[PDB]
């Protein structure tokens, strides 16, 4: 027996890496041989766990400018050395 | 027309009152018409939201003395209604 | 410099025994020597990290008929042995 | 009017695109006119959310054909428009 379940604001799906996430999901429950079993079913969005600490334009282009790093690499460098400017250049 | 989704810790369910947990579910997914549908299955688990905010002494007191409610009831019906104390008593 | 932060859905505060949720709150942002200071307003609502399976009424009605039992101890002990009514009894 | 909150691991600010995570914040909270206003200071970091779909290959091709746009590019396009074809070519 299907029954709809009203005011879902959304479902989170958790793995090892990363997490799958609806927002106002249309959902319906079934019960049966003791497990329930939800169909969720609406957009949904990928959250990867993994956070950036942010990096100002300047430094960036500076280390650009003076390695000759790609914007991707700088940026990365910038990231490894907590915003550390001489030890992005360092590494670069 | 179903893939099976492997690797999922936990999925959680998310409404206003309250939150379902299924710890190791089994998962499977399908695409149809620009929507994903997720049918998840394991054994569920309930874990209740509460309002979070401060109640003050006297209003909880005169819902008590008006009603003959205990603390409990009366704190409860008061984050219940919002510290709406019309409310708060007309439900107890 | 207060700055206006447009789009937020949501703003949970963890601690270890507990969250805190702000659902669709307003929120400001200032950066000030190197750390940015958030104002996040709304209502909150706590989330307990407990959560606790189902129990059918007819089980907590027999175990409480059979045992003399109240309501929330009926119901805690057959949660406490996972919904084995013999144990719980025997709990009881 | 604040008062300190004590034990605080983590606060997670999140939106569409986005979440920003502030690791053992400080936070002081108050309560006026109904809503509670938090002050979460630390150090932010930042993680980004994408549409979680399934993109035709043929979809990609077309894309990526008629704009010269890389795989990458092409794919979170149409991530980007939801698969609408006509969006994602206008946006490369």
């Amino acid at each position: 027996d299907m029954k709809d379940l009203r005011g879902v604001e959304e479902v989170v799906i958790k793995l090892k890496r990363k997490e799958i996430i609806i927002k106002n999901p249309k959902v319906n429950v079934m019960e049966f041989m003791g497990q329930k079993t939800y169909q969720v079913t609406g957009k949904a969005r990928e959250r990867s766990l993994e956070a950036e600490m942010e990096i100002p334009e300047d430094d960036i282009e500076l280390v650009m400018n003076q390695t000759g790093a790609s914007r991707e690499d700088a940026t990365r460098a910038l990231q490894e050395t907590g915003g550390d400017l001489a030890e992005a250049i360092m590494r670069l």
